[PDB]
């Protein structure tokens, strides 16, 4: 996986909160999805730092986020659903939660964030 043990506290929430319930990897993709949906303040402003060029290259961009995307997307990554202010401010597209790095939100927000950003760095257990 990854060396990223930054404290042993996500490890504690990820196996007894966020993924509990869960068994397999359809199940491990709900324990995220419901976690996430309960604790984001979504609507709310992040960039989208969208991974390019096949080189890891950070295709940033400028979006609103409107909410998650529905469970059946929910059951392959997470993802949510957003409005690029710098491209359309008027349509919207789906974008990987791994790829999105959220503005001005509450600690709670950040928290489920940045606990799958190391989740994303451990190359996933789903």
């Amino acid at each position: 996986m990854a060396s990223v043990e930054r404290d042993e506290t996500r490890e504690h929430r990820i196996e007894t909160e966020i993924i509990v319930d869960a068994e397999d990897k359809e199940e491990r993709a709900m324990g995220w999805y419901y976690y996430l949906d309960d604790t984001l303040e979504f609507p709310f402003m992040g960039k989208w730092k969208k991974k390019s060029r096949k080189t890891s290259t950070i295709e940033e961009k400028t979006v609103e986020v409107l909410g998650m995307a529905p469970d059946d997307e929910c059951l392959k990554d997470m993802y949510v659903e957003v409005a690029d202010i710098g491209g359309k401010d008027d349509d919207v597209y789906t974008a990987k939660l791994s790829d999105i790095e959220a503005i001005d939100v509450d600690d709670d927000t950040q928290e489920a964030i940045a606990d799958w950003l190391y989740w994303l760095a451990r190359g996933y257990k789903f």
